[PDB]
RNA sequence: AUAUGGAUUCUUCACGGUAACGUAACUGAAUGUGGAGACGUCGGCGCGAGCCCUGGGAGGAGUUAUCUUUUCUUCUUAAC
């Protein structure tokens, strides 16, 4: 009965990141020290990649399909949830608590997810995840 | 017209904040959408500026038979 969990999707709905979609990570139900709120660690997407035909060629479709990540710390209050999933055991190590609060960890963990992603937009699945909310 | 410094880039086109949002910067053609330009009158209330009134002090002038630590006057600060 409680859909919050580890593979959640969810859709960002302030801070900079508002029309994003996301994917729950790791989530914190009572509060912390910090965030006195419910709130969980998700990594999304920043720069979609740009739809892709078949004219171009080799060396314009790598340059068309990269995709810039991020990692935040979002309050509940502040999520949309959807009915979608997405695995999360390829990068579930590397965004945590410990990752934030240091900026040399904040982009190991970024080009950590950014290779999941790549690979995961290859041999297409998830085709929801990878396709920019228009609004 | 143009150069240097700074910023940015090997994850190519910056990061922080849960968020409202912050910053010295931080690619954006056609086309589209929105904002500013752009707006009546009366009433009381809040605040600002100049003026008016006034205290102490530092100067100058006037009155002084008698009274008045007194009467008058200067003490200012632009765009950016």
């Amino acid at each position: 009965a409680k859909f919050l969990k580890a593979g959640k999707v969810a859709v960002v709905v302030r801070g900079r990141y508002a029309g994003k979609k996301v994917v729950i990570v790791k989530p914190h139900d009572e509060g912390s020290k910090s965030h006195p709120f419910g709130h969980a660690l998700v990594a999304g997407i920043e720069r979609y990649p740009l739809k892709v035909t078949k004219k171009h060629g080799a060396k314009k479709v790598a340059k068309r399909t990269k995709i810039k990540p991020f990692i935040k710390v979002v309050n509940y209050n502040h999520l949309l949830p959807t009915r979608y999933t997405l695995d999360v055991e390829a990068f579930k190590s590397v965004v945590s608590t410990e990752t934030f609060e240091q900026p040399s960890q904040r982009e190991e963990a970024k080009k950590v997810v950014k290779k999941a992603f790549e690979e995961r937009h290859q041999a297409g699945k998830n085709q929801w995840f990878f396709s920019k909310l228009r609004f």
